[PDB]
């Protein structure tokens, strides 16, 4: 259930826009191609299967889809761990990335990242 799931990652997690998958909490402003502090997780709530991917993918009006790396993992007890996710891609200073997340179950749901994204080649 959705206790458990808060009693084993406890003041770690966040919402997403789809009531079935909570995720970690990523920087609101970033360096363009810099390792994150926290490593990306998306945590199902409903049974997902061992092995289901799961995709991340950056974009805003002028740019629909901006280049990620290591954008793809699999999900191992309801849990999907991004082992080095990067934004190389950059959203300027005038603009940030919304992230949308893909679970591809059968039929896959897409789930919305709760903050935009801002990336920068000097970061904050
Ligand atoms: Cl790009
Ligand atoms: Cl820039």
């Amino acid at each position: 259930s959705m206790v458990e799931v808060l009693a084993d990652h406890p003041g770690e997690l966040v919402r997403t826009d789809s009531p079935n998958f909570l995720s970690s909490v990523l920087p609101t402003h970033w360096r363009s191609n810099k390792t994150l502090p926290i490593a990306f997780k998306v945590v199902a709530l409903g049974d997902v299967p061992d092995g289901t991917l799961v995709t991340v993918m950056a974009g805003n009006d002028e740019n629909y889809s901006a280049e990620l790396r290591n954008a793809t993992a699999a999900m191992k007890n309801q849990v999907a761990r991004f082992n080095d996710l990067r934004f190389v891609g950059r959203s300027g200073r005038g603009k940030s990335f919304t992230l949308t997340i893909t679970v591809f179950t059968n039929p896959p749901q897409v789930a919305t990242y709760h903050n935009a994204i801002k990336i920068t080649v000097d970061g904050p």
